[PDB]
């Protein structure tokens, strides 16, 4: 079984490339590993502006390798004030029993919106009480992945399948209960799952 | 972890529906099972001619369920003299968890789903019609029948035919593929049959044309 080094990747727009480490954790049989890039619509794109190499590769048992993610000149065609979403894809082909694949989000982040250290831009989310839920607003230049909404801090962490991903400078309507003091849980850049407290004022709520 | 009851499925053209069994082998956490159909080029298709019900479903810990495959009346547009290739897809979606050993990303898979029209319905071994014609730097495998034949190994002996790791070569009905390989005095070929088995065949070559 081929393992990836992470569950989500931020592509620093400052760099022209970056690598991901993979490894065949089977200490006996060898595995193939196909890699490819998709756009936000999940459609395979082969001419860039982000490409994966090598496309396919053999991993001897217990071996460790990598995949390279480089950009092409038309990388400047993508917006430079917001992130763009791609999906890094990976399929492991077992030797002679079915192939398994995974896709992780690949967040291309232009150098202009490179975040400052210890920066928490998720403070800018705005909650709007709607009919049976919230019209959540993300004014930031980044995709924010919400994983739980609660009435208490620990209640924002017990949801099972409450995952909602917002686009930069957008709004979504999420079906939800109406809490007095909503607490939002989210995934950060490294995989942390911090919680935010909101104080509502009428229909509109903020941190 | 959602599991399928088979590595490949054959859709019988005479039937209207057919079910695949899926189980949640995790006896502690609930999972969503996303199912969908793709055509021969691996593009999702929602308007038929084959559909999967339901698209999404919650499988409680250790639960067992099923996905239904069925045809829409536009199934009649497909050729009745050969098989048609579809892919059944399954994506398992994990709940949020803090357990270190639980993967927090969705995994997926697709098995081949061969539509077999009522006319070409079959213990019959149609892979016997396979012909091997010697050519430069290998052979030209010809598939005279109306079915798909998956070739997973080609060698000098029965064991060298099962020594193949990743050399799969799938043959469209009534097609032919040239495979680069060594010239063998007695070529053995291994293929996947409908049930998932892996038989091996023995070829007798009379000049440049070889047959079972």
């Amino acid at each position: 079984a081929v393992s990836l080094d992470r569950t989500a990747a931020v592509f620093d727009g400052s760099e022209k490339s970056m690598t991901l480490d993979i490894s065949n954790d089977n200490k006996q049989l060898p595995y193939l590993a196909q890699a490819w890039i998709e756009n936000e619509n999940q459609e395979k794109i082969i001419t860039g502006p982000v490409i994966a190499t090598p496309p396919v590769q053999r991993l001897d048992p217990g071996a460790k390798s990598m995949v390279r993610l480089s950009t092409t000149p038309d990388i400047s065609k993508l917006p430079q004030d917001r992130e763009s979403l791609f999906y890094f894809n990976l399929r492991e082909i077992p030797p002679r029993q079915i192939a398994l694949q995974t896709k992780i989000k690949l967040f291309y982040r232009p150098a202009a919106i490179k975040t400052r250290p210890n920066e928490v831009w998720q403070d800018q989310l705005i909650l709007n009480k709607v009919s049976g839920g919230y019209r959540i607003e993300n004014p930031t230049p980044y995709y924010v992945t919400v994983i739980g909404l609660g009435g208490s801090e620990k209640q924002a962490e017990e949801g099972e399948f409450e995952t909602v991903m917002l686009s930069p400078r957008s709004e979504q309507t999420v079906k939800s209960a109406n809490y007095n003091t909503p607490y939002l849980s989210y995934i950060n850049d490294y995989g942390g799952r911090p919680v935010l407290s909101f104080i509502c004022n009428g229909s509109r709520c903020s941190v």
